[PDB]
DNA sequence: ACGCTATTATCGCTATTAGT
DNA sequence: ACTAATAGCGATAATAGCGT
């Protein structure tokens, strides 16, 4: 009884294929017309990994928003 | 119980206790797992990281409530 | 686009380094 | 010495991927 969570694009793993893991968006779904409805589930040893790639890209784009907010409210 | 020791498999790969081939950027079990955007090297002890990231999200919370605050302002 | 087999990754458990 | 902290193997559970 352990817990595996798939690696392969969910999409592609439906179509029980070969998920060549790229991304945002594997390659597979691409060639398929879908690639933006091509994700990969969440493991759990991801966890600090991506809420601090979330995190950083959040200061990040929050940043050069204030920025471009506060020229604007230059009335 | 003091952890002066920074790891050099890469945290992915302690994560999920198994060999890290090492290499940069990104070890090459992540590259192959297809996570490798999410490979990282402590350049740092835990403690250190710890409070870095603490530090990180409150800059986060005021910049998001500055942002916020700062869009309402914009009705007019 | 899907039954079935091949190939892989999870986690208890063994083993090694080092704090006190 | 005693043991937390750290590294990682490996049997086996469970996903990956083939060919159609
Ligand atoms: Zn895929
Ligand atoms: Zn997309
Ligand atoms: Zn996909
Ligand atoms: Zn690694
Ligand atoms: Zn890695």
């Amino acid at each position: 009884k352990r817990n595996r969570i798939p690696l392969r694009c969910t999409i592609c793993r439906k179509r029980k294929v070969k998920c060549d893991k790229l991304r945002p968006h594997c390659q597979q779904c691409t060639k398929t017309g879908v690639a933006h409805l091509c994700h990969y589930m969440e493991q759990t040893w991801a966890e600090e990994a991506e809420k601090e790639l979330l995190k950083d890209n959040e200061l990040k784009k929050l940043r050069e928003r204030v920025k471009s907010l506060e020229k604007t409210l230059s009335k």
